[PDB]
């Protein structure tokens, strides 16, 4: 369903303009939190 997910697979797949080769996409891999939001408040991270 929709998501990021769905925004890579909508333009999984390439090709080069008069070209062979191709970009094929794998699932993709979330990151961890880098601060906390209370930490994020305190220095202005935006709780990426």
């Amino acid at each position: 369903d929709v998501g990021l997910h769905a925004a890579f697979k909508s333009v999984f797949p390439i090709i080069s303009y008069s070209g062979n080769a191709a970009l094929e996409y794998v699932g993709y891999r979330l990151g961890e939190p880098a601060f906390d939001v209370k930490e994020c408040v305190l220095r202005g991270v935006t709780f990426a």
